[PDB]
């Protein structure tokens, strides 16, 4: 209220509040212990009070017109008749609902809450973590061995509730943010046989699905590398993807012959033109393709001449639709010649 | 037992032992619940039935020789009782515990535990992301604000462990982080498995011995890949030299230290209007390659040295002073005493540096 309703605010709630706040959004939060209220208060915090499962509360709290629910309630019964309420009443009221344990976890997707938070799984994820570097391993590797549990966890409890083609892996970082590439992919996804993995919004927590990458790599032709120039070269996530992406026993060595056939094209934007790149001791923009050209020589890839679209700090919307234009252009030229 | 004994094995100790089993870790488990018995047998995992905080218990559990404790009893008081039991008498036995909220958290903290671990804290974050993905935030920007967020949070939590109890102090504390959140050498190291490798490591062995050195290992500080962009721009006001060094990976650079230049090298520190921070430093890149000299002869623009340009031209661009590479070859096929002389060349190429200024 106007946009988000947080219902319980206890140490979840909380939390999930306060990060809320942060970005400026504005919120209308209920609990139903005095208690809560009172220590809230003493750190000017603005908390109603009463019991959340009462429509009445909610529709005065604005849910007919909020977007976002938060269910911080951590009472299974009362935190489930909460979801089955407002699902039933506000259609578009999308709830982001705290799960006590695995059951409670099932129960919630089966109401059609799309990720329940268990409240202890990420804690407990984190101390395993700190005990193994602990026991001496590195945080890095530790974190990484903490990434392959999660993934088959929520699988396993997702399994339990139940109970010419062109790929373009785009890596900007902010995609919501892009005027350029933004562009570029529009006028992309008009062709036929274009399907795109946008890293940052896959990927945001930097924990690649390496089995998930390499079968998408398995269905395309042509392979598309397309972000912004950063630094005179590539994102973090997209070089994190090639480390991990491309495998030994896949990509390269003994019986890694997933990518041979295949093409690769470089399609990048720049803030500025061709005369940006005249520095160091081997200037020019094509120079700067090397190490991307022997990563996709080393594996196997035909590399196709780049599509570079110059110039965005001093560019117009216009010159920017034309670009992304020849962009489309390129592509459908490949996929005829194919 | 070997290694790891885990105080209870509710949905915290059972998650964080089943980590653990992936790992291959030997463990113990001290658990006084009839209803997790089964699944303890289901592991094979061996269990001391009964309260954890029993000397006798812990002593059968083999607390006298373990490595780490993980407590991940629920209960407050009684997880602060196995806390302060342990401390007294098992004095080389680490203590990982669960906290369930600030005041026990602050409360560890002040019986000696390093890094005690809020239960519902990352999943409440986690959440709050969710929300904000929702309202049209998109994932990775939402994830950088929790890390924000996460940073100052901790602060908070740290400065009020210093403090009393008392609610006024902590209310204090709070509002003022609230509004907030509203020749020396300096080797970037950027290995992402500093304890696997053989051939930085010799070399940082041998930076070590040289005098004003400092390590910051990105992999070690940022597992995450949340860096702290202040503590980074801190560090390089007091270098002379800065050395980016790691292991060559798909001919370039590992993904944490690209982020770091992203990051770090920030409009109007490192470049633009004002951003004259790192006028007058230097700059060395530092790499070990697997292969030699001839696994270089591929692409149009084949040679060690092309791929030294995005760095170069980086470094011109922040006014730093590029120096010539230093550059480890063959480490897939080199000795241990063409290892160790490399190792060597490096500290000679940090000593000269340091003589000339
Ligand atoms: C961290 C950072 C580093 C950048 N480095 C370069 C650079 O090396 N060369 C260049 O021409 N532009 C550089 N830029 C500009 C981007 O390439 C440009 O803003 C982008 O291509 C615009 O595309 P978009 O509208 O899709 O965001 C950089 C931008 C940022 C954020
Ligand atoms: C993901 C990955 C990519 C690599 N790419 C290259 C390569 O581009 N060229 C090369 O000569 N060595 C490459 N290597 C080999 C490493 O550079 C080499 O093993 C490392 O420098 C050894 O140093 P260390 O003993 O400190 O680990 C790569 C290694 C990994 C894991
Ligand atoms: N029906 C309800 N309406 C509003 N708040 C609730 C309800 N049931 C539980 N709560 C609140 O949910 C919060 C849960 O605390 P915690 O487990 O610390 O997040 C507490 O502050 C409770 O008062
Ligand atoms: N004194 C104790 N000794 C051993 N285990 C305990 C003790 N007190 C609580 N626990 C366990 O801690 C776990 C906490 O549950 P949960 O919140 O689900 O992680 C349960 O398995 C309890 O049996
Ligand atoms: N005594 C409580 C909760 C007290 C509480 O809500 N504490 C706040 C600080 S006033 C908290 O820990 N919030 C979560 C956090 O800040 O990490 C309980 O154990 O259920
Ligand atoms: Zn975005
Ligand atoms: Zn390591």
């Amino acid at each position: 209220g106007m946009r988000v309703i947080i219902a319980g605010f206890g140490r979840f709630g909380q939390i999930t509040g306060r990060l809320l706040l942060s970005s400026g959004v504005k919120m209308v939060v209920l609990d139903h212990d005095p208690d809560h209220i009172e220590t809230l208060r003493k750190f000017g915090m603005k908390v109603f009070y009463g019991d959340a499962t009462r429509m009445d509360l909610l529709e005065s709290a604005g849910a007919a017109k909020a977007e976002v629910l938060i269910n911080a309630i951590d009472d299974p019964q009362t935190n489930l008749q909460l979801t089955e309420m407002v699902k039933e009443h506000f259609p578009h009221l999308q709830i982001i609902a705290r799960a006590r344990d695995v059951d409670h976890y099932i129960r919630l997707r089966q109401a059609g809450v799309e990720k329940p938070e268990r409240e202890t799984f990420e804690g407990a994820l984190k101390t395993g973590r700190l005990a193994l570097e602990s026991l001496g391993l590195g945080p890095y590797e530790a974190r990484e061995r903490a990434d392959v549990f999660r993934r088959f966890n929520i699988q396993m409890v997702e399994e339990m509730a139940m109970v010419g083609m062109i790929l373009i892996i785009y890596a900007h970082p902010y995609p919501h943010h892009s005027h350029a590439n933004k562009r570029m992919l529009e006028q992309a996804r008009t062709l036929e046989g274009v399907e795109i993995r946008s890293l940052y919004q896959l990927y945001p927590d930097f924990n690649i699905d390496i089995a998930a990458e390499q079968e998408a790599l398995s269905r395309a032709d042509l392979i598309v590398w397309q972000h912004p120039m950063q630094w005179y070269s590539i994102p973090p996530l997209l070089k994190l993807w090639i480390d991990k992406v491309f495998s030994h026993g896949w990509a390269y060595g003994h019986g890694g012959t997933a990518l041979h056939g295949k093409h690769l094209l470089w399609a990048v934007t720049t803030g500025g033109g061709e005369s940006h790149f005249e520095i160091g001791a081997h200037p020019g923009f094509d120079v700067l393709s090397q190490p991307l050209q022997a990563t996709a020589i080393y594996c196997g890839l035909n590399w196709l001449p780049p599509f570079a679209m110059h110039c965005t700090f001093i560019c117009d919307d216009e010159t920017l639709e034309g670009q992304a234009r020849h962009y489309k252009q390129r592509l459908l030229e490949w996929q005829e010649a194919h």
